[PDB]
């Protein structure tokens, strides 16, 4: 069987606004894509994920992730000034604006309720709702408060197995799913 290139794949089944933008998240915290190729997907991964949450409700979410950081806090103070609502601590990933709160989006090939635990541990802001998928359609959610109606989000569950099906189709699912963390 042969094992395609991470970076061949990345570039052909993510939008190339998506890659762009994973490039320039990746180039400001100063990370190699050739190097950390598998990063570099799950980068493009949850950028798409982030997308499609806010493309589920259009005028609704405000999107942070994907600017660069001076920007994206630009925007989060902006936001905190106008709603006056709590300043985050972290970036967050959205801003709901009908739900009146930030959103971090977590996508993980890990235990999805360790993974909830841990991010819930780290914000230290019982303010911005979290929300994570797995790649095996698994999700969890902030007080059980999943936001969006399961039509949407099994929307973005199908998207996750796609991409995980054709990774595996290529030989590269075995890798990225354990060089996470
Ligand atoms: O973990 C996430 O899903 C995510 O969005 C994390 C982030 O946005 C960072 C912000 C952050 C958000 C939440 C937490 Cl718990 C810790 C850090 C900012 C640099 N960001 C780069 C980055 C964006 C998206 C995915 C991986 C890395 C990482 C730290
Ligand atoms: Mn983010
Ligand atoms: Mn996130």
């Amino acid at each position: 069987g042969p094992l395609g290139s991470m970076e061949d794949f990345v570039r052909q089944c993510f939008n190339p606004m998506i890659v762009e933008l994973a490039e320039k998240t990746m180039k400001e915290y100063g990370e190699d894509l050739k190097i950390e190729t598998n990063k570099f997907a799950a980068i493009c991964t949850h950028l798409e994920v982030c997308f499609m949450y806010s493309d589920a409700s259009k005028h609704r979410f405000e999107i942070i992730e994907g600017r660069d950081r001076t920007m994206a806090w630009t925007v989060v103070n902006s936001i905190c000034n106008t709603t006056g609502a709590e300043k985050p601590k972290f970036l967050p990933d959205l801003y709901d604006y009908k739900e009146n709160r930030f959103i971090e989006i977590g996508v993980t090939r890990r235990e999805v309720h360790i993974y909830y635990l841990e991010k819930a541990n780290k914000i230290k802001s019982e303010k911005t709702h979290i929300h994570i998928f797995s790649f095996t359609g698994e999700e969890m959610a902030t007080k059980a408060d999943y936001t969006l109606d399961e039509e949407s989000r099994a929307r973005i569950k199908t998207r996750l197995f796609t991409i995980r099906q054709e990774m595996a189709s290529r030989g590269l699912w075995d890798s990225f799913r354990q060089s996470e963390r």
